[PDB]
């Protein structure tokens, strides 16, 4: 089998992707923000607390002839900004884009922090990290692609992000259509959950390539690409007037300034990140400081391939017996 749906930014900056899901029966649509960085599949529902949804689509289970109450089973997530979720579970059909599983777990969310009550284009998540980063106790639960990937013409899934502009995600199959080049395949470490490789290296604008392992994560869910505090620096020193704002909370820029592009390795590969996909626009309405889109990692612990990087390939996430990632130019 495979699936195909189409993703789309939530707002004009890129800041996150959502993916339309089908759960139950008849199905319920939710838009989804799928994520390679955790491994939850969870819904805004009908037992969310009422104040604290704010236009999101619900899932109603009692309206899904299909849906099961998972007995016992509760979750609880938090994210890297802090905001998090938590309720119990039920099993039930989830599709995309025409690919289904049958007794998905799907997590109902009981109580949402602000941040997820704030956004109203966000229906939940969906997981596509590796099952073991999965939250649900007692019984852990599989991602919607662990389960779908023995049926899948091949075990795969990719991401193919715009910018500002809808993408696609493919599961089951490479769209050798959707990409320049060839991709080059890179190892991925499992051990903490991730899609985990290691970068060869980087360039800004038209520098020459300094070759250094950055190790760090393909990171569907995370909006911006954050990498060492010495490659950040050197970044934004080409930027004139760019500097770090502990108040903002990371480095802005005029918003005057035409930025330099972004390149990193993949094994002796190349991909370019075009400097427009750096602007991240006004830190507040009105402002003439931008936010930048390379950040530091330093506080965060593992650098982060997020969307700004990740829209400038086709991203192969190859969950074969030995896990690859793959990367082409686009
Ligand atoms: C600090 C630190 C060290 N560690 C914990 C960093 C890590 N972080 C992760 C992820 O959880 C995996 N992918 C990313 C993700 N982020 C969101 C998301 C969605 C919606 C919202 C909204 F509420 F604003 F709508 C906010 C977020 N958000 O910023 O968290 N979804 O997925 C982050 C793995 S390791």
């Amino acid at each position: 089998s495979t699936g195909s749906a189409t993703t789309t930014p939530i707002d004009s900056l890129d800041d996150a992707y959502i993916t339309p899901v089908q759960i139950g029966t008849p199905a319920q649509t939710l838009n989804l923000d799928f994520d390679t960085g955790s491994s939850d599949l969870w819904v805004f529902s009908s037992e969310t607390t009422a104040s604290e949804v704010d236009g999101q689509t619900i899932y109603t289970p009692s309206k899904s002839t299909t849906a099961k109450l998972l007995s016992g089973a509760t979750w609880s997530i938090s994210y890297g900004d802090g905001s998090s979720s938590s309720g119990d579970v039920y099993t039930d059909t989830v599709s995309v884009g025409g690919l289904t599983v049958t007794g998905q777990a799907v997590e109902s969310a009981k109580k949402v922090s602000s941040s997820f009550t704030e956004d109203s284009t966000i229906d939940g998540l969906l997981g596509l990290a590796f099952s073991t980063l999965n939250t649900v106790s007692p019984t852990q639960q599989k991602t919607f692609f662990d389960n779908a990937k023995a049926s899948l013409d091949s075990p795969v899934f990719t991401a193919d992000l715009g910018y500002h502009a809808p993408g696609t995600y493919n599961f089951g199959f490479i769209d050798t259509t959707a990409y320049t080049g060839s991709i080059t395949y890179t190892a991925v470490s499992t051990k903490q959950g991730f899609w985990e490789w290691t970068s060869t290296g980087y360039a800004v604008g038209s520098g020459t390539f300094k070759s250094t392992s950055i190790d760090g994560i393909a990171d569907t869910g995370t909006t911006l690409l954050y990498l060492p505090a010495t490659v950040v620096s050197a970044y934004w020193a080409q930027v004139s007037g760019a500097k770090s704002s502990s108040s903002v909370g990371g480095y802005v820029f005029p918003c005057s300034a035409t930025l330099p592009s972004f390149t990193f390795g993949v094994g002796s590969a190349r991909i370019v990140i075009p400097g427009d996909y750096i602007d991240f626009g006004p830190i507040s309405t009105g402002s003439s400081s931008c936010f930048g889109g390379i950040q530091s990692s330093a506080g965060i612990g593992i650098n982060i391939f997020g969307d700004v990087a990740l829209k400038a390939a086709f991203v192969v996430f190859n969950g074969a017996t030995t896990p690859t990632l793959g990367f082409a130019s686009k």
